[PDB]
């Protein structure tokens, strides 16, 4: 095997403009370019190509088989108590999304170690291993046995070592190492609108990940649903990394499937602007989907019912129940039916004169799986709606772009959160010479600020357990509530 | 001489004298303040230092554009035949004034950075005369709706230089009415009035129900009647989407035979900073936003949503009448809203500082607390994607409500106006774009659009224009045709 059997490989999978810089390649480039292009399937890339080429009404879905934390506020003690059983008999896990990368918020490594400004500027990364951590210590307490919650982490050629030396700098943040499962997620290379493959410089090949729903083949690839079996979990929570309010191993979302019988969920926000870019879980002829935001028509997204509320109203949050049978069957069986959702993109790529270009046009497609897809072959399907200022605070935008979704609005809806906590627990929060100040507050002048309040996972988990800090008492912010105690900062 | 100095001397304000002997400006000033009533106002504001009481709003006074779509025409309809007949005026309230934005000039001047670069003042005229232009069409007279701009002492001056320069951006001088509002000094907690200076005391505007004083002070109220006008659109200067004059809802509150109307969008987050329309004994009033427990905000109804759902929006419907009866007669019942606040001062011994903790508070009279006294008050839902996006912060601050938010609700609307009129947006190469567009790359960019009042008011009279039509965007659409920038 040389650079002629490589050629022929190429030439007949119509890949041979891949070696078209090759005499003029340093010797190292060559050694790498060689070496990429001999791990890569031409056969396969053509097969998704040209059906990618060739793909190129909704019902919401029955009452029945959606549970909602507000109106069924009666159950949700039940639901929580299932939860924390199943992870005190150790048969949930957590599966972490982490292979996205892009650069939109302009800083080059993952989004998992952002710091979007909090108080005690823990990164997205730390504050879900401390959500697992609490889960472990919460369930230990009402049941007495220590439990353990692996955490299954998916990552992207882009993102592998730099996540794993950034877990290996914190010490897995307390937990332990033998029980966070690092595992790569597969690439896919640009394609122009004809078919061949793009070279992002005259030795690389442009790759990116594929997809979310790429979880599929990954699982299958690093044989990790066997590693689900052999210890012993029944619920899967597959989670995005970017949403600091993610409750990590909800046990009322893990108990509410649990209960109900199902081997699917998904959990939703009510949507209410009908831009807002985000899927909605429906049906089509009686199996359920998501129908993402980029693939709905105004129309559609403009809809309302009778009551005035929008009719496709229930927004994915991305995150999901899973059972690990039904991964099992996802991974052996269903993968190959789920379909690449295209893309056209302006995509960076070396000319045929050597420079490197930045398109003012769209120049090819990009491929993508969606984790979602696999809904409409779960045996039983249920929807788990929760309130958006308690669970949902996306981070997809720097903040000088649209003016959503950014660090500012993400530390903003935690430390709200955190502040209506301690309102709700009883305590308050004072000005320097100790008046009290209002639930809501009067931002007139420059200086003005929100109450800046940010409480531990460690100390509590979605609002309880406050009251023995808090109850009767008065606070200057900013007021951080940690392990190491309650600390007013100056 | 020692006339005023008596007069401090009575009131226990003696005290702003202590920097004469080291006078002019500070004596024209401190010879337009009522002492007796100032102490009168503190004592009760300061008083004692609602909610168990509060009661939703009931279904029989609530309308809603969407709910209510199939009653739409007949309520533009009787809309548009009253500006016709020359029985609409507006009221602007833009006597606010702060440092928040970080600029020196009142929010009617503010540029949000929307591809003409139109300021809001801008856009609010461009609003009436597009209703008066409509009006003329469908009824065959030219029409007018005089535009009554409250302004405060710290707005008055550039606010009439900034109209000036761009020639009433195309009304009439005579048509646009300015007043001012009155004014009120910071007090020490223990009711002593702060000088900033020397030779200058601490002010600031009375509040936006400080407009009921100022419509007697340069009798409004007779020009009104004057005009012949019957109702008046009173809105806040600070919201980009504003319908001035608004046909729907002026025609909804005259079908229900009201003298009192408030527009609302529905309130989902329990912390959003808009005022709660409610009942009170019987009675109308919004609660504040920074006047309601959490435990209040909170509260759901068995359907999911909130129990106090009606967030204000600032914009209220008062029949001349009512208004008359409000300035001569149930004027003095208003309150005073108080707020502890940071006032830089000059204490003795002539020194500056710029307080680190409260040293005062500020006293406000709010422009809804007269719902109280309506004889049929009603109220209008409308939502807030196509009525409401507030400019209350600077970019640096808290996230929210700020120039870019209003820029890009702006343009999002009139993207969907496009859509659902037949055009379409295409990528340099002539696909079409999604309605939702994915921004996953540094560069992207959502769909920039931007349509003239004098082209669209709502999203109506657009079918020439784009009706199975591609767009590269930017698209600015106004008086001179449609431009792909
Ligand atoms: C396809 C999908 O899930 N869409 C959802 C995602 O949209 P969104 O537009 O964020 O979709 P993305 O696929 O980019 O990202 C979602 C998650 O998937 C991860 N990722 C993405 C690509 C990849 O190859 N590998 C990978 O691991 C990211 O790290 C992130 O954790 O979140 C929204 C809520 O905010 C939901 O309303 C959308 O329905
Ligand atoms: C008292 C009041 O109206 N509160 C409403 C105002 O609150 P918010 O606190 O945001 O607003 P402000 O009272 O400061 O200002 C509202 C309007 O009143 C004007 N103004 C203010 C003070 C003054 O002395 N003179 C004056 O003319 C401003 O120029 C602006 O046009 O808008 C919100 C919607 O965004 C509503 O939910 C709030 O219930």
């Amino acid at each position: 095997m040389n650079i002629n059997d490589l050629k022929l490989t190429l030439s007949k999978a119509g890949q041979e403009h891949l070696l078209r810089f090759w005499n003029e390649l340093e010797e190292a480039q060559q050694v790498e370019l060689y070496a990429e292009l001999q791990a890569m399937n031409f056969e396969e890339l053509n097969f998704f190509f040209q059906k990618a080429i060739e793909g190129f009404r909704m019902e919401p879905v029955p009452r029945e088989v959606l549970g909602s934390a507000t109106r069924d506020q009666d159950q949700l003690q039940a639901w929580e108590s299932e939860g924390l059983f199943q992870i005190s008999q150790n048969k949930v896990a957590v599966l972490l999304l982490a292979g996205g990368q892009g650069t939109r918020l302009g800083v080059a490594y993952p989004k998992g170690m952002y710091d979007v400004g909090l108080p005690s500027r823990k990164t997205l990364f730390q504050i879900q291993a401390e959500r697992i951590l609490k889960l472990q210590q919460v369930a230990e307490k009402y049941y007495g046995n220590k439990c353990i919650i692996p955490w299954y982490i998916m990552t992207s050629g882009r993102t592998m070592e730099s996540t794993k030396e950034f877990f290996t700098k914190h010490k897995y943040f307390g937990l332990k190492k033998e029980n966070v499962i690092f595992f790569q997620q597969g690439m896919l290379p640009a394609m122009s609108f004809d078919g061949k493959i793009i070279l992002e410089e005259k030795n690389k090949v442009s790759m990116a990940p594929d997809g979310n729903g790429g979880l599929y083949r990954a699982l299958a690839a690093q044989n990790i649903v066997e590693d689900m079996e052999q210890r012993g979990i029944w619920s899967i929570h597959v989670y995005c990394v970017d949403n600091i309010l993610v409750k990590v191993a909800d046990p009322r979302f893990i108990g509410f499937c649990i209960q109900k019988g199902a081997d699917c969920g998904a959990k939703v926000v009510e949507k209410t602007n009908p831009t807002e870019p985000v899927g909605v879980v429906c049906r089509v002829d009686g199996v359920y989907q998501v129908v993402e935001y980029s693939e709905i028509s105004l129309a559609t997204a403009q809809k309302r019912s009778s009551d005035g509320r929008l009719l496709f109203n229930a927004g994915n949050i991305a995150n999901h129940f899973f059972t690990v049978p039904f991964l099992r069957d996802v991974v052996n069986v269903y993968e190959p039916q789920l379909q690449h959702h295209v893309a056209q993109k302006k995509i960076p790529y070396v000319d045929t004169q050597g420079q490197l270009i930045k398109p003012d046009k769209p120049n090819g497609i990009k491929m993508e799986k969606f984790v979602f897809d696999i809904f409409q072959f779960a045996k039983k399907f249920v929807v788990y709606e929760v309130l958006r200022e308690d669970e949902f605070s996306p981070l997809k935008n720097a903040d000088s772009q649209n003016g959503k979704d950014n660090p500012t609005t993400a530390r903003h809806a935690l430390m709200s959160l955190h502040h209506c906590w301690v309102l709700n627990a009883g305590g308050h929060f004072i000005d320097e010479n100790g008046s009290r100040l209002p639930a809501i507050p009067r931002l007139k002048d420059a200086n003005d600020v929100p109450i800046q309040c940010e409480i531990s996972p460690l100390i509590s988990y979605a609002g309880e357990g406050l009251e023995s800090y808090v109850a009767d008492k008065e606070f200057h912010a900013p007021l951080i509530i940690d392990e190491n105690g309650v600390h007013e900062l100056v």
